[PDB]
């Protein structure tokens, strides 16, 4: 029986391009949950506390999926490598645009998903992309959730009294079309 | 003891211009539920989720009315005959503008009930009348619904903020006086 | 954030055949629902009860998954286009020869989701190939269903008293091989 | 105040033709209940437990709706003029032909409504005509329920092997489409 290169039993071996960028997704995971983070402050900064409660839960959320895919390297018996985190953005000026970058941010990491898959099929990696297709599924929820708050957001148009009826949705778990 | 044309025993003939206009009539409500449905989709496009919810279930409600009339032809030992299905509205300007089509396809879903009403009438089909009575007055509650639906949505007057919090009633279903 | 054709903030752009295609097999599934809805009603005609219940829920699951698929279209920020909707064929000979036309019904609307699914492979629209899946996987569980029914009709071979077993079976909720 | 024919406080006079139309009408009903009850005879002599216990049941339904029409004279101030009541039919070739027999005395009952129906409505007696609208709609699901039986039994074809398998269902309880 071969060892694979973190030391465990090997069932197959993993091309080195798709273990690099299985582990700079990991990395986009990790900065998203930052970014999350970030973005939770500024809501509880302007005493948006639905908006607050939220991002604090999809933080933990992206560092979830983070952590999911370091145990798939570990199945696959490959090492992980933990990378440096960059600082997230900070500053919005408004909480229109936060959702933009939030909604970005979500479909940047579904991209950055796509990008594995498609190197996955490329190596005929068939572990690979069906471990990450339940990823994906949710990935199109999270878009279609991010979009319909940012769009229900948008609607506000900017006045006050929307914004905390939209605030006080989200602090009810309101947080889908449903 | 004689065969209806759909081969069932035959309890009473039917004038066939009733028949044509009972199946007539279940093409209309399919045509409501096929634009409630449309409606719907607007509504969620817009992140008006509650608008979604109410009138997705007004879909499936005017399918389940015109299978109910489907079955009303069999008990009559009566042929259906389903038709072609037009394309339902799906473009609109503002939500004040879907409803006030909303409320409009009731009141005319209930003038073609009416219609088969008075052609019963007219042919003595006293099975018929007493079959539409609770139909009818079904649609008065439902007309009385969408007038307030319609109304309440006016008084909003195309602000945003009144949008939401009456979209957000509907996902309540707060969806009549009550 | 770019807004996509429905309006929405668009996670990524769709081919205009992909979408052509699935706005195109709704309307299959829109016209399988209604086909059991006649099958439903030939069933009923013929006081074959069990068949006449079994073919009403299936108008009703087809008519919910094409809905799903709507669900799918605004998710991904695309525009829905709800089509005109052929007739049905209402009429058949035999049972036999209406679950032959069920059965392939059945396999036809597989065969379009595969349409799909290929023109997405083809685009390599992850998103899609994904979302297609599990409707790909209840396909196999309809079409060994649909074979069920259909064979165990065909063995009845005509005999009314099979078929009354059968349809008897059908109003009890026994519908597959289990 | 004035009183009425049967001695009570009259709240409007009722025509004496329609009067009569009703008196004759509970005789109708009379009529189908000890018809039913022969019919119940008929199948307990060959052993058609199912079919038996359902005309016993239909016998004292009929009963009850001929009671029913007892209490609306009254509640009229009408006077009852219960009559002589024919010996019903008690011969049959086969299940078949009963069953024709049952259908036919259910259209008739309802031709019985229909004609007091039409009288009201001449006489503009609108307290009769809504006594009359739940018992119409009644009729249908009966009409509906027996064409059921007798389309069902038509199939079986005069096969004991299929007539033993309706029965059982009439046993059971299932004794519509459902
Ligand atoms: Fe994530
Ligand atoms: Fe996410
Ligand atoms: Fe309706
Ligand atoms: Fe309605
Ligand atoms: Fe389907
Ligand atoms: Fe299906
Ligand atoms: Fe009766
Ligand atoms: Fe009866």
């Amino acid at each position: 029986v071969a060892q694979g290169p973190n030391g465990r039993a090997l069932a197959e071996s993993m091309n080195p391009d798709l273990l690099s960028a299985i582990q700079q997704h990991i990395s986009i995971e990790r900065y998203a949950s930052v970014t999350y983070l970030a973005m939770s402050i500024w809501c509880a900064e302007r005493e948006l506390a639905g908006f607050y409660q939220f991002f604090d839960g999809e933080a933990k959320d992206e560092q979830s999926h983070a952590v999911h895919f370091t145990q798939y390297l570990i199945a696959r018996s490959q090492s992980n490598d933990l990378q440096t985190l960059d600082a997230p953005r900070q500053n919005w000026d408004s909480l229109a645009s936060l959702m933009a970058t939030a909604f970005q941010m979500e479909a940047d990491t579904t991209s950055s998903i796509q990008s594995v898959y498609a190197l996955a099929e490329r190596n005929s990696d068939t572990r690979t992309t069906v471990f990450l297709d339940p990823l994906i599924e949710a990935q199109i929820q999270s878009e279609d959730q991010f979009a319909y708050l940012l769009g229900r957001v948008k609607f506000a148009n900017g006045d006050p009294t929307a914004l905390l009826v939209i605030d006080n949705e989200l602090r009810a778990g309101q947080t889908q079309r449903g």
